[PDB]
């Protein structure tokens, strides 16, 4: 047996999982009993699609069944432009751009072969589960904030969704440079646009890598930029409890983090075993010193060479087994190749359980199991910033508890009132006398109705009634004045 | 299926490439002109004359670009930034058809939230001749009107 891998520069940690498989199936008395595993793990720079194309060729030179990428994208669609040209299995695990929420690839390719690609990281869930978290707090006026490699590509749909429900959501790049975006927010707004904002940024979504995360909400927090009523949500892949606690503590007002994990049995034997065989510590046991090390990419590529002697076990039970063939790139001989069509044919239609919990494919292409899990707090300085767990979803068996608590709409809240008014002293007189700008009112009625206005949150603006009288009614029963623009409903 | 034409186009013996091509092929003749040094020059084409936008490739910074992008970099979503801010319109929907690359209406909305406004979107498909006249059965009229 020989395998190919071609890996990023970063992900040169994956060499390493690739050994840990070999050592481990090598020693497997359940799989490749007959058999020993050989590999040509190979690096190179993921942003350089033709020297990945030209790497996997050079392995399939040396003579390789199936293909495996642990890369960018941008390597990955020319990856997969060579499976189909040649009818190479590639089953591809992406990488997080900086850490920022996944999307898929969005590269153009060719419509007249089968996909050989294998995606063993799931397709992105990401903004359905924002869609329900944002249903179940019933909100409709928030901002999204996310880094500068984010791409809606990958949740286009999530953009019919949220608009189906009338939202006007914001969505801005938060620059690199995250002062630059706060300070602009801190220096140069009017009154107007400050509380425009801080009515906004009572509901926020961090859509980003969480350390620029933790960078925004301190920079916010020793800003104060946070209105005291605010509720945000943090959601990425690539959070642990360390970072939940690390965002709420660095928080004020109340926070909600959304996380990924795989539905596994917790205790580390029930991480390692696997019918008889067991996972080598250094990648299912947190206590190794690797696993400390680990990155995402390395819980999948371990399940992908376990996937691939699966493969060829059964391949091999079913005496489909075949010579290692070379195969050769840009020559007017490339052609599809029936045992690589076999190979998509065992590979696509099959799983294995590994560290992922359970790995399986279709024509889909992609791992259909994941979990998610949500946390947050409870705000007022009773409760503060003590964390706790709202609850799961997964797609395999739906919600498990609740995924946040039922509604956040403020009571009364939000009303804006149109009234009417004649400038009888003392009850209302003109303050400020501009031209231009709106002029100011003081006066006994003025002053009764913000008693009304700061106990229950009314929103105003007043206009004098053009006719200056308050009216009585004319000969056809309609009313002149006032009176008369609240019989026709101009104003409230 | 490109990689290999270009490689026969310098086995024969070029001084430059030129291609018109897909945005993935096209990155993957620039990496080939960067690993080969043989000059690439690069123009693009979209379904029906869609409105384009940049091919987004994550192009290796540690080198030259020996893809010299003859037709240049697209800023549509910058002239509809310039519009709105003329109008200053503070609320309005975008809509956006099956080719476009949603990126663009992604940067828009990104300089246009320095100020923030609101902000409606949806999807749009050819066969508007049947999707927008089948409305007038299928939403409700309170849809419709708010619609």
């Amino acid at each position: 047996i020989h395998i190919g891998a071609i890996f990023d520069e970063s992900a040169k940690k994956d060499d390493e999982v690739f050994r840990t498989a070999v050592g481990d199936l090598n020693q497997n008395e359940e799989i490749l009993q007959t058999e020993k595993i050989t590999f040509s793990v190979t690096f190179v720079d993921g942003n350089n699609p033709f020297q990945a194309v030209q790497e996997a060729c050079e392995l399939m030179n040396q003579g390789i069944l199936a293909l495996v990428s642990s890369i960018g994208c941008t390597s990955a669609g020319s990856l997969q432009s060579l499976a189909d040209a040649m009818h190479i299995p590639h089953l591809f695990i992406q990488r997080s751009t900086a850490g920022t929420p996944r999307s898929g690839c969005g590269l153009t390719r060719s419509n007249r072969n089968d996909d050989y690609t294998l995606s063993v990281r799931p397709p992105v869930y990401l903004h359905d589960v924002i869609l329900r978290v944002v249903t179940e707090y019933a909100w409709q006026k928030f901002i999204i904030f996310y880094d500068s490699e984010y791409d809606i590509r990958g949740i286009q749909e999530f953009l019919d969704k949220v608009s189906q429900q009338g939202m006007d959501v914001a969505l801005q790049k938060v620059e690199n440079n995250i002062n630059k975006m706060i300070t602009t927010l801190f220096d140069t707004m009017r009154i107007e646009e400050l509380n425009r904002y801080r009515d906004t940024l009572r509901r926020a979504i961090l859509v980003m890598n969480p350390a620029t995360a933790k960078s925004f909400i301190t920079e916010v927090v020793e800003t104060n930029l946070v209105a005291f009523d605010c509720h945000w949500i943090i959601i990425n892949e690539e959070i642990n409890d360390v970072d939940v606690q690390e965002l709420v503590r660095r928080s004020i007002g109340r926070l909600t983090i959304i996380r990924q994990t795989f539905p596994v049995p917790q205790n580390i034997s029930q991480r390692c075993f696997r019918g008889n065989h067991r996972i080598s510590s250094t990648l299912c046991d947190p206590k190794d010193p690797f696993a400390q090390n680990m990155e995402i990419s390395n819980l999948y590529i371990y399940d992908t060479v376990l996937l691939l002697a699966n493969a060829f076990h059964k391949k091999l039970e079913d005496r489909k087994w075949h010579s290692m063939a070379s195969l050769s790139c840009i020559r007017k001989n490339s052609k599809p190749w029936q045992g690589g069509r076999s190979m998509l044919e065992t590979i696509k239609k099959g799983g294995v359980s590994g560290l992922t919990g359970e790995l399986e494919f279709g024509e889909n292409g992609g791992n259909p199991n994941v979990h998610f899990e949500i946390l947050g707090t409870n705000y007022g300085e009773e409760l503060g910033r003590g964390v706790r767990k709202l609850g799961c979803w997964n797609p395999v068996t739906g919600l498990n508890g609740s995924l946040t608590d039922k509604k956040l709409e403020n009571n009364m809240r939000g009303v804006v009132l149109r009234v009417v008014t004649v400038l009888e002293e003392p009850f209302v007189m003109v303050s400020e006398n501009v031209l231009g700008k709106p002029k100011k009112y003081q006066g006994f009625s003025i002053d009764v109705l913000d008693a009304l206005s700061n106990y229950l949150g009314f929103n105003y603006e007043i206009y004098v009634a053009p006719d200056h009288k308050y009216g009585s009614p004319q000969e056809d029963g309609t009313w002149n004045g006032l009176v008369g623009e609240l019989v026709f409903k101009r104003a409230d």
